[PDB]
């Protein structure tokens, strides 16, 4: 029956990609996590497993375990894997953080980049290789890479990523992208044009979409604004919303589907409590595991337009 369709299964029928979640080892093998993920997501993304603290603490020694974990519970399950994330200032083991070198900081990420993404290669869709990169000014969030190596750093760590694994859809990955009129939207799209233009190889704008309620509405022009940089893709990359409101979900499913180059969905995570925000019950399966509102009215929205 149309009660039974799943929002993977439905977004897949509508021409798009995947409709998929962030997840890892420890959701993986509690609860309904894996149960929920197996029957409604076509995409997994890890949540903390594959982020530099956790792949790299101490310079050049890498720890793989939890990583290889989501991997291959993605490959035996049929999940399309998005890698998170390579490059950011979140995360960042303070031995990367305190290099004051701009040749050995460069060659520190570039080294980064290339480890993780030649362990995975060709197994993974898209890699989020750099993250959180803008200020809400729309300038250059002045991180260690930006403060050490400079601007430089975001052309070089797409140009090693695509030396890596030309196979994976490359991606720069924000928040607060979500107002067409806020000043961090319009700049990444600007700088995106330029970077591209120049061949830098973006494949991807990713828009993590944490939202609070209220601001689906305005994903609506927001996600066209982001997919007028040129970029091949665009995504929805952590979406959750303060209250779960069906209309605020339903306006962000409905932005994608407008949006020819958006392929899909990634929500922030499974069942509530799991948030990083739990008691603003932002997600789509309660703390029973149960589908909330938000998931039959996407269901429902996804099944009309068809």
């Amino acid at each position: 029956a149309e009660a039974a369709q799943s929002v993977d299964q439905l977004i897949k029928a509508r021409g798009k990609v995947y409709f998929g979640v962030m997840t890892d080892q420890n959701r993986l093998t509690t609860g309904k996590n894996a149960a929920i993920i197996q029957a409604d997501f076509g995409q997994v993304t890890p949540m903390n497993s594959m982020k530099w603290d956790a792949t790299e603490p101490s310079q050049g020694n890498f720890n793989f375990a939890g990583a290889d974990y989501l991997v291959n519970w993605a490959q035996q399950n049929g999940k399309l894997i998005r890698g998170h994330t390579l490059v950011g200032h979140f995360y960042l083991p303070s031995w990367v953080s305190s290099i004051t070198d701009k040749n050995t900081l460069t060659n520190v990420m570039k080294n980064h980049i290339t480890t993780l993404m030649t362990r995975y290669k060709g197994k993974i869709r898209a890699w989020d290789v750099v993250n959180e990169a803008f200020n809400e000014d729309g300038s250059l969030r002045q991180t260690v890479f930006l403060n050490v190596i400079g601007e430089d750093y975001i052309p070089i760590a797409f140009q090693t990523a695509r030396a890596a694994d030309p196979n994976a859809k490359l991606y720069i990955n924000d928040y607060n992208l979500d107002s067409a009129s806020y000043p961090k939207t319009q700049a990444i799209v600007n700088r995106v044009k330029q970077w591209r233009a120049a061949g830098v190889p973006i494949d991807g704008i990713g828009s993590q979409t944490h939202l609070s309620a209220g601001q689906g509405a305005g994903v609506l022009q927001a996600l066209p604004l982001l997919a007028s940089a040129g970029t091949p893709e665009v995504a929805i990359t952590e979406l959750n919303v303060a209250g779960a409101s069906p209309t605020d979900y339903v306006n962000v499913v409905n932005a994608c589907l407008n949006v020819q180059s958006c392929v899909g969905i990634t929500v922030a995570g499974v069942a509530d409590p799991d948030s990083w925000r739990a008691s603003t019950t932002p997600l789509l399966f309660d703390g029973n595991f149960n589908p909330k509102p938000a998931y039959n009215a996407i269901v429902q929205d996804l099944q009309q337009g068809s």
